[PDB]
């Protein structure tokens, strides 16, 4: 199963930011509002931006904020500063609902949830693994630029991805919260190409214990394959790296299969699945973690 | 194409923890009211055979113990209790000053709604589920977790329809519509219980296929055309539910212009095989979608 976090943490952050005609949302912490920093550019240039100039023409009163959850609000932005493609805006009052937070990035392979937003307004939640070519695939429609993604330790959120745009495979990115964009794509209207996709070696093995621990053991034999020639067969096939992890071995020893058993399985199913079904799927699936394996089948 | 849940803000400031004896789960706080499953007034021992009329008049307002925890922690004092059907509906003193705009109807089978897991009180998750048409649902239910419940959005409005009370020795999930009936009328005892058998959620099938559509898959349209009379009459033999169509559905005809009786025709050949071939990365068919989901996420 495909599970998200509680969003309603993140609900009570979210605000609508609009600079002359373009309005998209921003992430309320404290005294800051971040949101991308696109919705400085007028539409003749948005294609080839200037965002030094732009940001150099603005004043604090470009900045329009405004809270339409809960007690609505209009805030006032008394400071204005550019960290790679995100805008972080001084607002005069602290959001009273600030949770505990960490900014953190998310490596390819790792899950995270989204809110999808539109014009500052909570609209769905869904979550995504951050694909080897920093891409994910969500769903976002117009106006969701400046959604978060995150994840959840204990009570701290940790915020790792403010969405900017959609390539042309359907296919979405956006940035950390240090302003890097995922994947070294540019905030601007121009039709750019992905990577090659690759599996994640590890979200893959970690299914198919998942599928071993529900009965479905037809893939496993006793022939193995090492870490180490795995990969090097992975480089050739558009698999990531393996490295293993605590999270694996205790999949390993609930169902006593080898690592190396499912990384020959791996090779043997990548090559057909001569007909048969493994957990519903007829092809490998990528998208559950270790971490997601071990809370969901106990 | 995505599972995607509400946003859950809104039913995470009702939840509440409902403790009666040594027994604890979930409860939901709307206004005055706060609903729980009826097995939590059952010790342990008892599950089995519960004698939940005589359990309720033996129950004092004392007996239960309604607990907040998401924000601002109290204790609820308990003023009021009674029974409907499935369910405990308990009159606390003092309202839910973030009660959301609500209605409480039941879902037909094929239709979509988020659940809020929780444990204890505290949301720990959320997903989302469709009801399938032996009336249980494939979703992540852990210890603890009745009570949890499950809700769909229209507007402002919320629709709460699921309250999480059991797992079949079959992995999937059963519980209760806020009427107090347990959907496939499942019984809320400790026993053994099987389901009836599945079907294919047809409408959600045709949803499906518009979505392979929109998005460049096209290849097992054919000219050829099934009625939905003459479908309906295969459905039977087949393992399907009938089909109905919707407006929702009449939109995604009019975006592809491929008839819906083109679909049905379509559905009668897949069901006997892809030969290879494969739908949006499928090689089998595929109802978890609804016409609503397609038209939302595609358009
Ligand atoms: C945000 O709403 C914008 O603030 C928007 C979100 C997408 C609109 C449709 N679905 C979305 O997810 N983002 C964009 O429009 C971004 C803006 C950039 C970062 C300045 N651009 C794109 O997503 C974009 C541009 C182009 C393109 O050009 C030419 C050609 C092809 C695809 C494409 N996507
Ligand atoms: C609630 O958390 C309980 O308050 C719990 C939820 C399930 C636990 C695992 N996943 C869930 O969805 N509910 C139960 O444990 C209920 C409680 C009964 C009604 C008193 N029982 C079952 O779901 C149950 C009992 C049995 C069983 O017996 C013997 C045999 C097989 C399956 C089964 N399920």
């Amino acid at each position: 199963v495909k599970m998200s976090h509680p969003s309603g943490d993140v609900e009570a952050c979210m605000v609508q930011v609009t600079c002359g005609s373009m309005t998209l949302n921003g992430l309320w912490l404290d005294n800051t509002v971040w949101c991308p920093r696109h919705v400085m550019c007028p539409a003749d240039q948005l294609s080839d931006p200037n965002y030094d100039a732009l940001l150099i023409s603005m004043t604090n009163h470009s900045f329009s904020v405004q809270k339409h959850i809960g007690a609505p609000a209009n805030l006032r932005v008394v400071g204005h500063a550019m960290q790679g493609t995100l805008l972080k805006l001084t607002v005069d009052v602290a959001n009273p609902s600030t949770p505990a937070y960490t900014f953190t990035t998310v490596k390819p392979g790792a899950a995270f949830s989204v809110l999808a937003c539109y014009n500052g307004r909570p609209t769905g939640t869904f979550t995504v693994v951050m694909r080897p070519n920093y891409t994910i695939k969500g769903s976002f429609l117009c106006g969701s630029c400046g959604s978060v993604g995150y994840t959840k330790e204990g009570s701290v959120i940790n915020f790792c991805y403010m969405h900017q745009m959609e390539l042309a495979n359907g296919t979405h990115t956006g940035s950390a919260f240090d302003g890097t964009m995922y994947g070294a794509f540019m905030d601007k209207q121009v039709h750019q190409v992905q990577l090659t996709d690759k599996y994640c070696s590890v979200n893959v093995v970690a299914w198919l214990y998942a599928a071993i621990l529900n009965g479905c053991a037809w893939f496993v034999k006793p022939n193995r394959t090492s870490v180490v020639s795995f990969n090097e067969w992975a480089l050739a096939n558009q698999f990531t790296e393996f490295v293993g992890t605590q999270s694996v071995d205790m999949l390993a020893v609930k169902t006593g299969v080898a690592i190396e058993q499912l990384l020959y399985a791996i090779q043997q199913l990548y090559t057909g699945f001569q007909g048969k079904q493994i957990l519903g799927s007829t092809m490998l699936e990528d998208e559950f973690t270790p971490e997601d394996v071990n809370m969901q089948i106990m």
